[PDB]
DNA sequence: CCGACCCGCATCAGC
DNA sequence: GCTGATGCGC
DNA sequence: GTCGG
């Protein structure tokens, strides 16, 4: 619905919920926010009262009355205190750098360090991950939009396939549900030498490659099976150059691949029912294998799975593709 | 009432 | 030095 | 913070 009928009040959520993240350090009631923020964004009516809203599911009491201060008032006290609180407006500012988390974030603002000016005058306190998020601090803010992502798409599939034609690599996220942007791409990877019962190079040869075509700026993190790191289309030689992204990926066994495929596609919500119906089947699905319950519920051998479609052949459901996966 | 609320890698704490 | 915990982002 | 066993 039109953010102007209950933008104020998801905005306001969305505030409560980074400083329980950020400042409480409290990651339930952080989602619990996010959750009530959530369910208030789809409802199609301009909320006229706390307990409205409450009928909807993720909204209890405190929300409610949080609800009912904000329509009579326009404002939280609470948040109107706690954004005015220099300390904590400064921890939760320092955590939009990749890598300060709640914790650095408060390590550094009990030593005077407040800022993006004063973390530049001190490198030598961040770590390697936190230094390249300094670096592109306001890149990794930005939205992707989906004609960069083709253009990614593009060169990932390209080196891919030139390392070796056997790789299989799939962007999944919501760029492959269809959506018109990203915030990052995610890349998810495999080889059929490559299985849960059996190279140690597989991902590194394609990061490699990826790094030698210049696509591959940086690296946040790299070990066997997942990498995270920045990435940036090439210049147009005389045009604006591109923005760095954030990329991840993920090399898996090719028996969990599309099991992996299906949960790295969402959505959330969609994988959701989807789980939910495979028990009423009498299956389990996680991010890596589907497997039958008995009677007792204990699971069984992971089945047989080579395409996105066998998974929901098991389930009997009809294939839907990712475009329709939006719940 | 009161516990649940979804792991790979870098780095630290401890030994 | 090795092993496990924690922070972090996902 | 919200839910539910
Ligand atoms: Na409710
Ligand atoms: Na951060
Ligand atoms: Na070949």
């Amino acid at each position: 619905p039109q953010e102007t009928l209950n933008g104020g009040i998801t905005d306001m959520l969305t505030e409560l919920a980074n400083f329980e993240k950020n400042v409480s350090q409290a990651i339930h009631k952080y989602n619990a926010y996010r959750k009530a923020a959530s369910v208030i964004a789809k409802y199609p009516h301009k909320i006229k009262s706390g307990a409205e809203a409450k009928k909807l599911p993720g909204v209890g009491t405190k929300i409610a009355e949080k609800i009912d201060e904000f329509l009579a008032t326009g404002k939280l006290r609470k948040l109107e205190k706690i954004r005015q609180d220099d300390t904590s407006s400064s921890i939760n500012f320092l955590t939009r750098v990749s890598g300060i988390g709640p914790s650095a974030a408060r390590k550094f603002v009990d030593e005077g360090i407040k800022t993006l000016e004063d973390l530049r005058k001190n490198e030598d306190k961040l770590n390697h991950h936190q230094r390249i998020g300094l670096k592109y601090f306001g890149d990794f803010e930005k939205r992707i939009p989906r004609e960069e992502m083709l253009q990614m798409q593009d060169i990932v599939l390209n080196e891919v396939k030139k390392v070796d034609s056997e790789y299989i690599a799939t962007v999944c996220g919501s760029f492959r549900r269809g959506a018109e942007s990203s915030g990052d791409m995610d890349v998810l990877l495999t080889h059929p030498s490559f299985t849960s019962e059996s190279q140690p190079k597989l991902l590194h040869q394609v990061v490699e490659q990826l790094q030698k075509v210049h696509f591959i700026t940086d690296t946040l993190s790299k070990g066997e099976t997942k990498f995270m790191g920045v990435c940036q289309l090439p210049s147009k030689n005389d045009e604006k150059e591109y923005p760095h992204r954030r990329i991840d990926i993920r090399l898996i066994p090719k028996d969990q691949y599309y099991c992996g495929v299906l949960y790295f596609t969402g959505s959330d919500i969609f994988n959701k029912n989807m789980r939910a119906h495979a028990l009423e089947k009498g299956f389990t699905i996680n991010e890596y294998t589907i497997r039958p319950l008995g009677v007792t519920g204990v699971a069984g051998e992971p089945l047989p799975v080579d395409s996105e479609k066998d998974i929901f052949d098991y389930i009997q459901w009809k294939y839907r593709e990712p475009k329709d996966r939006s719940e």
